Order: structure tokens, then C-alpha cells, then sequence
């Protein structure tokens, strides 16, 4: 028998917008060093995020920004023609690569073709203050400002004390010393240089003092998430990635807190459900799905102003997995942000669940669509209770539901999206999408247990609109 819970959506009570360009993708800067990657050549993976969404940012940064090296007078055959850069397993310094200036050149047609703006790590780690402001000043001039977001200055540079890029000693004072140098350097050569930071992997007491330090510098505030690690741990598991952590219960104070204190957005530049690269049976597998769809909503709920999914190559917890020359394929994590995309833009509802202490790990998600249309994102996260949704609250003759699922939470495979796989370049419709009666504003949905759901409701007397 299916845990009977209720959800109350309250129209009136009117949270977060999510913007159009909330969704995301992060890739390491190493990718940079292969002009064929992000290229407007490249039409697989340019569809896989036009159908994420038709707004979107890609993030460029990762452990390996501070080992890539622009070099404006490289030989054009300094690109990795083959290379498809996984995430940084963090165990070790990355190999050095170059990036040419036919990279950045084809960085810019990617953008064009994906409709996607640009956040675009700089080399503050090892690099020179005269080198990021020549990159900057290249990059600025070939994607333009209409489509580069900002820069961002070093990479979770609150972990440069143990990672080896600065001596033990190195803490917030001297990174803003680092900063305030690369920052003048690069307003110099670039006066409309925008700038996002401090791109933190953890260390949330760096985030108010870097916002006040550097408020009038900066378009906004970005720290780091995972939530599970090292990859090694037994103790890391599908079930545990299902449940919040005090890691989460951190971030999301700290976001919180910043924009309180300071007025300033925050973005979360680098997300994924375990460090160090993944781990094989959890990130790769269908809970991912339900995990990144969940984490989408609930920091939009906390007040942030995006996301990006960090990923690459083959890597267990990318979105998209593929290179240019045997193509590109949706992994189990992409169907999150697939709801999340199918859903589209708007505003935040009330949405309370109640008699929910026997299934605690549902969550649930109201908007009210830019279209005007109610939307409800379900992800029952019990791994073992099926639920029974009473929904109250939503005024509409019908809604349909398109369903999140897998045969096992486990699955590395048989993922659909209502009824449907993704197939080549993104390509998806669905293909079985349930009918649910209303009466009275209330509703009554089954979700078997580890599934996910989204619900579009019908306008009010609309069946005659053109």
C-alpha cells in the first residue's frame, strides 16, 4: 500500500523566479586545448543543450583552469585535436595544456548555436596577471559581451592550501590580494570585464568577505556543491545521495546568507553527486536523475539564480557523455535536467507536503509557468515506498503527467522521460503522457517508489484558444 501524503500548492504564496537561463553545464578548461569540442561543428552536443534549454549557461573553470595556458601566438596545431577532458579526479596536478585562439573562436560559434552564455575561468593558480588579461581581452573581443557572463578568477581557490597551487598559509587575505592583482591587470586591457567569484569548493566563509570585499567588481556570488565523496568510500551510496547533508544544509545557509547580506545573486558554478570524478554505480545511475532534478529545484526555492552540472568525456556523473568523432549520448543525470527543461521558466509556488513523516524523501515543487500554466515537479526519492499524492490547490480541469523512470534506482541504462528515451543530438518528444482528472482544485497521484514526475495543468476554459 502506497504512503498516502498531501500536497497543498498555495498560488498566493509567491516564492523564487526561475529565470530562463537558470540551467547549466560545467566542463574542465582542459577541454579548451581541442577547438572541436565546443565548435559549431559540433551539432550533437550543441542539441543535447538546446534541449536542456533554449537559455542555458556553460561554466569553463575546474581544477584544470589552472593548468591550461592561453597562448595567443600558439601554432595553430597546438590543439589536442582527439581530446575529450573528464572531470579532474583531484588526486594530482593536471597535465599542462595550451589554449589557441581557434578555440576560443570556436568556443564562440558553440555559443551561438546552443543560444548559451558563457562563464569563463581565467588562470589566476599559475598563470600570469599580464596572460589573463590578454585571454581575457581575446575572449572578451571574439564571444562578445553580450554572451560572456564572467569571468571567474582561479578555481575553488579555497583549496589551493592542500591541493599544492599555494603554500598551507594561503587563506582568504591572500587569495583577495591574488584577486585584487589579476582583477586590475585585466580591467586595464578589458575596462567592461565582468566578473563573477570566489568560484569556492566548500569553504562558505569565504563568501560574505569575498562579496563585500569585491560588491562593486562583481555580477555575482558562485560557490561549488557535491554531495558525496571520495568516490573510494563505501559509505557513499545511492540511498545516502537521496537524503540532505549537512555539506547541503551549509551551502544553502550560505547562499541564503549572501544575498541577504549583500544583494547580490548567487550562481552554483559546479555541481555533481560525487567529487573526485564520480563513482561507478551512484552517479552513473538513475537515482542521478532523480537527484539533480531535485537539487535543480531546491536551490531555485533557496534563492539561487542557476546551476551548472559539472561533466565531460565519460565521466560517472556527466550529463552528456561522448566526443566529436563517435558522438554524443544522454546519461542517466540528463533526464533530471530534462524535467527541470520540459517544465520551463517562471515563478515558485507555495507546495507544503504533509503526512509525509513514512516518506520522507519525496520532495515536490510548484510554478507557475511563464505561459501562465501550474507545473508540479515530483521526485519520490524513497528508494523503497510507493506514494499517493493528494494535491489541493490547483484550480484546472486536468493535468497530464509525463513520468521520470528506471526499472532500478541502480540502472545505468532504460532511463526514460515520459515514456520516452533521448536520442541523437538531444532529439526528444514524449510518447506516453497520463491524463489526471481534477475536481475542486484537487488532484491524486501514484508514484512508485525512486520515480519522478512532472505535471502540466490545463488553463481554465482554454479547450477553443488558438
Amino acid at each position: 500500500s502506497p504512503v498516502r501524503v498531501g500536497l497543498s500548492v498555495d498560488a498566493s504564496a509567491l516564492g523564487h523566479t526561475i529565470p530562463p537561463d537558470y540551467t547549466g553545464l560545467s566542463y574542465e578548461q582542459a577541454q579548451m586545448a581541442n577547438p572541436n569540442y565546443f565548435s559549431g561543428a559540433n551539432t550533437q552536443l550543441a542539441g543535447f543543450l538546446r534541449t536542456l534549454g533554449r537559455q542555458g549557461v556553460l561554466r569553463i573553470g575546474g581544477n584544470t583552469s589552472e593548468y591550461t595556458f592561453w597562448n595567443r601566438h600558439a601554432k595553430p596545431t597546438a590543439a589536442d585535436e582527439h581530446l575529450a577532458a573528464g572531470p579532474d579526479k583531484g588526486h594530482h596536478a593536471a597535465a599542462r595544456e595550451v589554449i589557441t585562439p581557434e578555440a576560443v573562436n570556436n568556443l564562440s560559434e558553440f555559443l551561438d548555436k546552443t543560444g548559451w552564455k558563457l562563464i569563463y575561468g581565467l588562470n589566476l593558480g599559475k598563470g600570469t596577471p599580464e596572460n589573463a588579461a590578454d585571454e581575457a581581452a581575446y575572449v572578451m573581443e571574439t564571444i562578445g559581451a553580450d554572451r560572456l557572463l564572467a569571468f571567474q578568477l582561479g578555481n575553488e581557490p579555497d583549496l589551493f592550501y592542500r591541493n599544492g597551487i599555494r603554500p598551507a598559509s594561503y587563506d582568504f587575505a591572500a587569495y583577495a590580494g591574488d584577486w585584487q592583482r589579476f582583477f586590475t591587470a585585466i580591467r586595464k586591457r578589458v575596462p567592461n570585464a565582468p566578473f563573477a567569484g570566489p568560484d569556492t569548493a566548500y569553504n562558505t566563509k569565504w563568501l560574505v568577505p569575498f562579496a563585500d570585499k569585491f560588491k562593486h567588481d562583481v555580477k555575482f556570488i558562485s560557490s561549488h556543491y557535491y554531495a558525496e565523496g571520495p568516490p573510494t568510500d563505501p559509505s557513499m551510496t545511492i540511498e545516502r545521495l537521496m537524503k540532505p547533508n549537512p555539506r547541503l544544509l551549509g551551502e544553502t545557509a550560505g547562499l541564503k546568507q549572501v544575498e541577504a547580506d549583500t544583494g547580490l545573486p548567487f550562481r552554483l558554478t559546479e555541481t555533481n553527486s560525487c567529487y573526485q570524478g564520480g563513482k561507478q554505480g551512484v552517479s552513473d545511475t538513475f537515482a542521478a536523475a532523480l537527484w539533480a532534478g531535485d537539487l535543480m529545484y531546491q536551490q531555485a526555492a533557496a534563492g539561487s539564480t542557476g546551476i551548472n552540472f559539472h561533466g565531460g568525456g565519460y565521466g560517472w556523473y556527466t550529463p552528456v557523455a561522448g566526443t566529436p568523432e563517435d558522438g554524443f549520448i544522454a546519461r542517466p543525470e540528463y533526464y533530471g535536467m530534462l524535467l527541470f527543461a520540459q517544465a520551463g521558466a517562471g515563478q515558485l509556488l507555495g507546495a507544503k507536503l504533509t503526512d509525509n513523516s513514512a516518506a520522507p524523501l519525496l520532495t515536490a515543487y510548484a510554478l507557475r509557468g511563464t505561459d501562465g500554466r501550474t507545473r508540479i515537479a515530483l521526485f519520490n526519492k524513497n528508494l523503497d515506498a510507493d506514494v499517493e499524492v493528494a494535491i489541493s490547490g490547483v484550480a484546472s480541469p486536468s493535468g497530464t503527467v509525463l513520468r521520470l523512470e528506471a526499472p532500478r534506482a541502480d540502472d545505468t541504462t532504460d532511463v526514460t522521460f515520459g515514456g520516452a528515451p533521448v536520442g541523437a543530438s538531444g532529439s526528444w518528444s514524449p510518447l506516453v503522457q497520463e491524463y489526471v482528472p481534477g475536481h475542486s482544485g484537487q488532484f491524486v497521484l501514484h508514484m512508485r517508489k525512486a520515480s519522478g514526475a512532472l505535471l502540466e495543468f490545463a488553463k481554465l476554459a482554454a479547450a477553443l484558444q488558438h
